[PDB]
RNA sequence: GGAAAACUUGAGUGCAGAAGAGGAAAGUGGAAUUCCAUGUGUAGCGGUGAAAUGCGCAGAGAUAUGGAGGAACACCAGUGG
């Protein structure tokens, strides 16, 4: 189980919750970006990332993988403050992959906020 | 003004080629919001200028080889055509 995997975080603009799974997803554990008491303008943190990122990493202790892998599939301000607090941890991040959803124009997006 | 002609610039009928988002018809694939399901797990997830309604204990979202839908299809994109 050890050694391999995929941080898999999708760190939005609120709440970038952190899922650690293998390199085929099913998600050893995950933790809510909210879990140290950020309710309103406050999961938007560089430590909502930081510690709540390791409330599962550190806490793994089911595969006990080192090698990581991080990826990151959208904006948020815990994005820089993910996979370099993800190694919070000191987990050994190695690959970070910046796929993101990038639709060809894919639907009819909603309305400017006045 | 009418009567008998011509020339071709002006226009049309020729010939050699350039370009395309020009209108009506057939394909290839991507990515996304929504759903139902796996894995997964349990405290929050979403939304907030400020918090909250809500959505959460059914696993809500999550998460990938991979399951689908609606609709269009950044890149070539321009005082371009």
């Amino acid at each position: 189980n050890i050694e391999n995997g995929v941080a898999h975080i999708r760190s939005t603009f609120n709440n970038t919750i952190v899922t650690i799974t293998d390199e085929f997803g099913n998600a050893l554990s995950w933790s809510s970006a909210g879990a140290l008491g950020f309710k309103g303008s406050k999961k938007s943190t560089p430590f909502a990332a930081q510690m709540a990122s390791e409330t599962a990493s550190k806490s793994a202790m089911e595969h006990g993988l080192k090698t990581v892998e991080v990826t990151v599939k959208g904006p948020g301000p815990g994005r820089e403050s993910a996979i370099r607090a993800l190694q919070s941890a000191g987990l050994e991040v190695t690959a970070i992959r910046d796929v993101t959803p990038v639709p060809h124009n894919g639907c009819r997006p909603p309305k400017r906020r006045r």
